[PDB]
């Protein structure tokens, strides 16, 4: 069973190629999950790539109101129209013979159906459906045309179909979800089935952009310096190149100070660098950073290093993904920063926010970027890690409060590094107007790693 | 009542011996569960493996598309006509005598029907269809022949049937399932019921793979193997046990891929096969950081004696990842395995159906006489441990150890079933060559906190 | 109202005696809830002993089929129907009438109806089930015949017949189910209601066996050796003849030897001994018990030893119970050992895993006889127990690791000792080629009960 790519980014991958060819694929979902969305991209960029002839038959929408609409992603539907590479079918038994007729006049090879459902509502009592729904499918396949059909749904985890028997007829069955969990939609594609061929079972989460649809289903010893010097001694020559760093720590410890000079230090050899921030803005950043005697203004002057401040409940977090990559693929930075994950942790589920950190880490090494994510650790003064995701991580920068003669110091401790070696020595540091002053270790003093001390 | 033996790995178990003989099964479940695999599975392996004749009744789709979808296994039509041994029935009492023909005709056995939920579109009422129903089964049963019935769902955890009134008049009733949780889905077959006979009451884990349907149901020498490690060797008096599962448990950045590193060299060393089952780095980094260690395992895999399966957890789900494992020890056929890690598998999974993993991998493992190391990234470093050591053979577990103000690493074989180990948590290091395991520390306390006390 | 006994081992203690005699009992459940398998079991037990003559009104199941299928458990219903004890009836106010004549035939004693719900399709409309449902039972009641109806079901928490209007209208209410849990079947057994008579609230787990249904609802001062000579000085005599004996402790301390000593000491004396093992297979448990010193593979060939080796998750928690009985009820032991609980209460409710607990504790000190049960604790240094049911238990064994100088050894100590004196010290212990070898207690160390001591 020979599959039809659709030029889809994800889709390509979940189903092993694309869906089987000379067959017919049924498409269920709610509202505004892009049935029509994908059912137009599956003739646009197959009318792109492959030059196909592909007819689209309309029911409950005009002409016009489709090739309106394709105009959100620059979608020159008219120009299609304007070479017989597309064609519109505005809408019992004769309109297979005009989509047979049609197809004929614009030699067979991709057809979408928006929506079967629409034409049946006259008809209704479920058996009545099936026995139309499997002469159409019928109709197609002696046809041998890569039909793509869109089928309503009532409910999120409910009946696949609305008469709940177009799946049973249907070879392949796609099923667009939009699910709502704590007030924040999550758009959602999987693949029910599809008889005679291999495909990804579960649901991989997706966004709608400016592209369209946007499913989302080395290792050199090169070294790159953190800004700091006693850390790069530290971390014995600085952090990997292709590395992922995480800087975990108490609320105020030195987390963004770490960032902004690991930030500067890249655009100090002339290297770009992008610096996600959810927790403060520009404003207060270039405030924080100026005080330390660093100039994150000028930075931005030579177009070394950009500033994408966003909230971590602004946008959903199969989005953010999104906005990273599209931030990365633009200005193209030698190394970004994460500031932070604990903010797009927070009211997200548990596997939700590993399936993210997974993105980042896979897409950051895929394109052999350095990033260094910083997370916040509830407890002050400590147990480990909430979703414990540090086995992602090769570099683990923890600071830690440490309680000296009523005296709330910091201390810092290169907890791993993969396939390099580092310093196991607990040392003390302060802030001043420059940044970091990593001093010596507490060697007179036991349970360090406890939040208070003990003399020795 | 006689059983009727299927071949499909896994049922053989469940229904003790198959199906019942010259009565009615149903198999019922919603779209995408396996309905018609299971159908042609049951003929074809039955074709041949017994010389039995088969008829397949289509309904909704014709004979070539069933054909053309079988080759997605590599079953060919060669039985369809060219032998006369696969009769396809292209699709109220007319019918079962279009049955008997074939079956009569070619001293049927074997008879699938796909699917009779199609057949009672204008019947709204359950009457209806549980009447038509009964007279089937009724007539088949007259003519004694095993017979596999498919029904259609619309809930997995609902209604046995469309109608629900089918499992009642069915002998045996057999559910396929595709559960989805947490965004990923589960194929799993349970034996409802099988009058006359005895089965396993429950619901078994299954997959689909290019041989079909994968049904999963529920020695000890004292040959010493050496671990990588001399002094660890020497900790467990002879070096670890041959048919043993070895585990060691740590905090993050403790040194289980450096004991699994050379684990997996000291078998290709032997001239030993060695897969490793990756679930956290990836090949380029794994290469990356063993060479900085002085071992070079893109050589081990040149020997063809080290092999490296890297795939992240989330990919796929549980039951997939267990087959994947099987039929990469069925090829390469290591002597000794090591997956890192567990924890990376255990993580949005629920402890059941990790549970019926790891008892899997043990199995299997240990019934194919292979060293399996297996490690589990500890949650809270420097307590216990939530799952399963008791699995487990030999437990190493590695401690963070801070002293003076200084992040130090210990090692210590908690346990060693049926042989002697070392009972003392001695210090040990990582260098460009591997561990280097010192002395203990006999004047600190309280060494299990993860911070001792000057004695 | 007097009760007619059924023979049926649970079922006449939970509806003490029987069910109301000269009425008719509703047994309602959904498909393989054994509707069946307890309708000829009604009729065979009762045409066995009070040798009572009992017709079978069959439906949608031929003669043959009912008779076919009774052979399962070795029952020749042919036999019966060859000696006019046994009369089935294959199959609308006429169906009473050859009833009322059979049994007039056939002596009025045991009829079952299976099923009514079959014969009742053609009607429908809910309140027509109930009017030819009163017909029929009146019709019953009339001849004063022990009738059992069985009626189908759809949900095992939801109405209680097909119309729900079965069970207002039968006197007496049986329901079967087969609830599953965890993926795991669970088969149910309760008394509705029963008119005019007293009956046992709630369900009992019950199983099908060979022999049917199996519904599942002294102390003398005789003591017995433990295999260890310290353990017995220890406990001032050995364990108890009729006890229950806990060997709780953490991963590695030395259980399994503990119950390979137990078992040994059993065949010493020439008394048989059952090992029920859940965690090892009989291959590793004669090489860790040959390498203390103890032939398993001897012990089993003079008929003193039996290893029954099964997973915790192969079987269910209410058939493992019957296991264990019936591998007592043939080798028939002087003592047992589980080994282990803690794998028989792993994803298991914490109510099913008491009912197990109270059932082995129960036949094991029914039939006298001593059982060494093993549970492993989660935190290796420790609470108390997760389920808490060291209350069941007699005497407690629990082991506790001790890290002594940078060197983890274990200790041992008789926490609890009923109606018997014990030693009240945390005596150490370590492991050789022979088993334990408890010398003295820690004196000069602190919260040795804590996982780490303290010098004194
Ligand atoms: N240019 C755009 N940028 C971002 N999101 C867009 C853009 N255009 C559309 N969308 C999103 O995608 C949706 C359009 O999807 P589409 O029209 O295919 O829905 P549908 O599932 O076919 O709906 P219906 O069930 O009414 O037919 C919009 O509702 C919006 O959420
Ligand atoms: N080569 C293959 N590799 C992997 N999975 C496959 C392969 N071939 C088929 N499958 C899987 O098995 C499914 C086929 O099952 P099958 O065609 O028997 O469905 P069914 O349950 O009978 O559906 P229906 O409800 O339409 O009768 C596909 O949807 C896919 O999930
Ligand atoms: N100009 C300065 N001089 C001295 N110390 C400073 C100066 N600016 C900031 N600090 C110190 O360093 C800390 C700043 O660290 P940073 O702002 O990176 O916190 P953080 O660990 O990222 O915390 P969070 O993100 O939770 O607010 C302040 O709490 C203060 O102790
Ligand atoms: N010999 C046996 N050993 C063990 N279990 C058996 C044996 N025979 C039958 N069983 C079990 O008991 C079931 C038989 O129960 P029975 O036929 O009474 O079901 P039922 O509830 O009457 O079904 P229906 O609703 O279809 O009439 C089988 O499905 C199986 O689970
Ligand atoms: N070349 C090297 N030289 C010195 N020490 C090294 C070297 N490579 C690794 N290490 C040490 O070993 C640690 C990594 O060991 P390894 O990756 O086996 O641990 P792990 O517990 O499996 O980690 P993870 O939780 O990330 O899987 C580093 O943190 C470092 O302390
Ligand atoms: N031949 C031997 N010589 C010395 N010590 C041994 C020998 N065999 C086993 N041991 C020791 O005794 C322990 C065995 O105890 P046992 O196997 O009964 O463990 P357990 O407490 O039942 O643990 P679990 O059931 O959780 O595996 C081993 O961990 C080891 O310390
Ligand atoms: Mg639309
Ligand atoms: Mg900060
Ligand atoms: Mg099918
Ligand atoms: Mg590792
Ligand atoms: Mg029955
Ligand atoms: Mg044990």
């Amino acid at each position: 069973i020979a599959k039809m790519r659709t030029m889809i980014e994800g889709f390509d991958d979940i189903s092993h190629g694309g869906l089987p060819i000379g067959r017919s694929t049924l498409v269920s979902g709610t509202s505004g999950t892009g049935k029509t969305l994908f059912s137009i991209q599956f003739l646009y960029n197959g009318i792109i790539e492959f030059d196909e002839p592909g007819v689209f038959v309309t029911f409950e929408e005009t002409p016009q109101d489709i090739i309106k609409n394709a105009r959100s992603f620059g979608w020159d539907l008219a120009k299609l129209v304007d070479e017989g590479k597309l064609f519109i079918l505005d809408a019992l038994s004769a309109l297979i013979e005009r989509i047979n007729y049609a197809i004929q006049k614009y030699r067979a090879r991709r057809v979408s159906i928006d929506s079967v459902t629409s034409v049946f509502q006259q008809y209704d009592a479920s058996s009545v459906v099936r026995r139309e729904l499997f002469r159409l499918v019928a109709r197609l396949k002696q046809i041998g045309a890569t039909t793509v059909m869109t089928t309503e749904r009532i409910e999120e985890y409910g009946p696949i179909a609305r008469y709940g028997v177009e799946e049973f007829v249907s070879d392949n069955v796609v099923i667009l979800r939009n699910v709502l969990e704590g007030e924040r939609r999550r758009r959602t594609l999987e693949i029910l089935k599809l008889r005679g061929t291999s495909h990804m079972k579960g649901e991989y989460p997706f966004t709608i952009t400016d592209h369209g649809i946007n499913i989302f289903p080395r290792s050199s010893n090169v070294r790159v310096s953190s800004g700091v010097v006693r850390l790069d001694e530290m971390c014995g020559g600085g952090f990997f190149k292709d590395s992922i760093i995480l800087a975990t720590g108490a609320t105020g410890t030195g987390k963004t100070l770490l960032v902004s000079r690991f930030v500067e230090n890249a655009c100090a050899n002339k290297e770009r660098a992008i610096l996600f921030a959810y927790e403060e803005s520009r404003a207060q950043l270039l405030r924080n950073a100026y005080s330390w005697g660093m100039d994150f203004e000028e930075m931005e002057r030579q177009n070394l290093l950009k500033i994408v401040c966003a909230y971590p409940e602004s946008a959903g977090l199969e989005d953010h993904l999104q906005i990273i990559k599209s931030e990365i693929n633009d200005f193209k930075p030698a190394r970004i920063a994460i500031d932070s994950l604990s903010a797009l942790a927070r009211g997200v589920s548990n596997n939700a926010f590993r399936q993210f950190v997974i993105g980042v880490t896979g897409y950051a090494k895929q394109e052999e970027i350095t990033g260094l994510f910083t997370n916040t650790s509830d407890q002050f003064m400590h147990s480990i890690t909430d979703s414990h995701i540090c086995v992602i991580t090769d570099t683990i920068i923890l600071l830690q409060y440490v309680e000296i003669r009523g005296e709330m110091s910091r201390a810092i401790n290169v907890f791993k590094m993969r396939g390099s070696w580092h310093d196991k020595a607990i040392r003390e540091f302060m802030i001043s107007d420059k940044g970091p002053d990593i001093k010596d270790s507490f060697r007179n003093f036991e349970r360090i790693i406890s939040g208070s001390p003990t003399r020795i």
